[PDB]
């Protein structure tokens, strides 16, 4: 029985290596990684890989790994797929822990924009969780944390992390992680998967996919939002992505909004993440 070596980048930046039979479905590898992580609430997470165009793709757990990675390396990342709107409702602290690790990368990467004060507050909760109570011995006037808190670090931001860290004395790691999540969950881009697209007139927009629905970012002044219940049908054809928008009460017909994606693979990828979010957030 021939087995392929798999390398998975974990949310703490470490590498897990395992073997699966070469005809294995994605669920087989996912179950091995989740057992390694002692993760029971697995529904929120998945594995990503990079395709021949270097785009992030979700590994479909129901399909053969080899028919997804195709010509590429069996290299993956472990990631949050469905960001819970209310992390307090997750049953386990270790679930909230991995969600925190993912969000820390969302912030450092700039996928999750954040004000100065919120960067410092989220930072302060991580430090409390990871080091425990503030100690002056470690941090002098010139202290700079090993922890990455932001896309761009300043001495002012390091100072504000320390000031808020002092306020958290006696906070336990689970408590600090829950506070981190209570703040992060409110950010306007929390759990929003962004896709570059053009509208029917050729104007460059972004489509965001999240728990609540589909967002169309146009000007900064004019963001259209479609709650999942108002979305009747999702579809793609060639480079185009289509949504069927419900008639407003006493309207005779559904409405249709069309988008141009960069290529056919980018259109299918957006279709699949929309279908999965629609299903996931219809059952929650
Ligand atoms: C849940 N919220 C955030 C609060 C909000 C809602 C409406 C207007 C301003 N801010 C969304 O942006 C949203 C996403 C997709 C469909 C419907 C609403």
């Amino acid at each position: 029985p021939k087995s392929m070596q798999c390398k998975v980048i974990l949310l703490d930046g470490s590498e897990y290596t395992c073997d699966v039979e070469k005809r294995s479905r994605g669920q087989v590898l996912f179950d091995k990684v989740c057992e390694h992580l002692n993760l029971l609430e697995k529904d929120y997470f998945g594995l990503t890989y990079r395709d021949a165009e270097n785009q992030k793709n979700w590994l479909d757990p129901a399909k053969e790994i080899k028919k997804q990675v195709r010509s590429g390396a069996w290299h993956f990342s472990f990631n949050v797929k469905f960001y819970p709107p209310d992390p307090a409702q997750l049953s386990e602290d270790i679930t909230r822990y991995y969600l925190c690790l993912q969000l820390r990368d969302d912030i450092v990467s700039g996928r999750l924009p954040c004000s100065f004060v919120t960067l410092a507050l989220l930072g302060s909760y991580t430090v409390q969780s990871e080091l425990g109570d503030y100690d002056p011995d470690e941090c002098g006037s010139d202290y700079i944390s090993e922890f990455r808190f932001a896309p761009n670090h300043t001495k002012e931001l390091e100072d504000k992390v320390i000031e808020l860290h002092k306020s958290h004395r006696g906070m336990t790691p689970a408590e600090a992680e829950m506070h981190f999540l209570e703040n992060a969950k409110k950010l306007s881009m929390y759990g929003v998967d962004l896709h570059h697209a053009k509208d029917s007139e050729g104007v460059e927009i972004m489509l965001g996919v999240c728990a609540s629905g589909l967002l169309i970012y146009r000007d900064r002044l004019r963001i259209n939002r479609f709650a999942w219940p108002k979305v009747l049908k999702i579809s793609y054809k060639r480079n185009n992505f289509y949504i069927k928008i419900r008639p407003g009460e006493f309207e005779q017909f559904e409405s249709t909004i069309g988008f141009k994606l960069p290529n056919h693979r980018a259109a299918k990828r957006l279709w699949k993440v929309c279908v999965e979010h629609h299903t996931f957030f219809r059952l929650l």
